[PDB]
């Protein structure tokens, strides 16, 4: 009884780590779902160079397309099965809106160290992917696919 889910893969924005789960994902099983970015603030849009991510993703191993981080509305938890976010304050922020009955969870990826590519070095482009996929064996294939 093996199916696919959707981890909601947020962190601050859907740009940092974000745009990386879709490519790390879409890789590592091929083509499926369990991956959903998403950010609960809609503060960097329509901006962000995610050239230099994109750029090592395709050359480490990163298939994506467009990353126009959107806010994220209530679906989130109907529209998925998992949410998967990285910073804790993802975390802490989305458990303080989420409702009291629905049918999805929420788990914590990487603590606050693995991925946090700021802004100006390239020093997440490696990382984040490592973390991305780091993360992505040890939880994907113990969150209900393999």
């Amino acid at each position: 009884a093996a199916e696919k889910k959707a981890v909601l893969f947020v962190c601050l924005g859907n740009i940092c780590r974000s745009p990386a789960c879709e490519g790390i994902c879409r890789d590592m099983v091929g083509d499926k779902l369990i991956i959903d970015s998403a950010a609960t603030s809609g503060f960097h849009v329509g901006q962000s160079p995610d050239t230099r991510s994109q750029k090592v993703c395709k050359s480490n191993g990163v298939d994506i397309s467009k990353q126009r981080a959107r806010q994220i509305t209530k679906a989130d938890f109907s529209k998925f099965d998992v949410i998967a976010a990285l910073d804790q304050s993802i975390l802490s922020d989305i458990n303080s809106m989420k409702p009291s009955n629905c049918r999805a969870k929420v788990v914590l990826f990487n603590p606050p160290n693995g991925v946090d590519d700021p802004y100006y070095s390239s020093d997440g482009f490696p990382t984040m992917f490592a973390s991305i996929s780091k993360e992505m064996k040890p939880f994907l294939t113990e969150h209900g696919l393999i």
